[PDB]
């Protein structure tokens, strides 16, 4: 077999975990982001509750 794709094989490995290492970080900012949402509506809501039609 030839020896670059052998490399290749070897090397797919690599490719995915250095892909799913930087998704990997994305996905935690976009939770801690959904929190930040979280907050603002909260805010909005709680005041409603105090005053508001319902």
């Amino acid at each position: 077999g030839s020896w670059n794709q052998k490399l290749i094989a070897n090397q797919f490995n690599s490719a995915i975990g250095k892909i799913q290492d930087s998704l990997s970080s994305t996905a935690s900012a976009l939770g801690k982001l959904q929190d930040v949402v979280n907050q603002n509506a909260q805010a909005l809501n709680t005041l409603v509750k105090q005053s508001g039609l319902v």
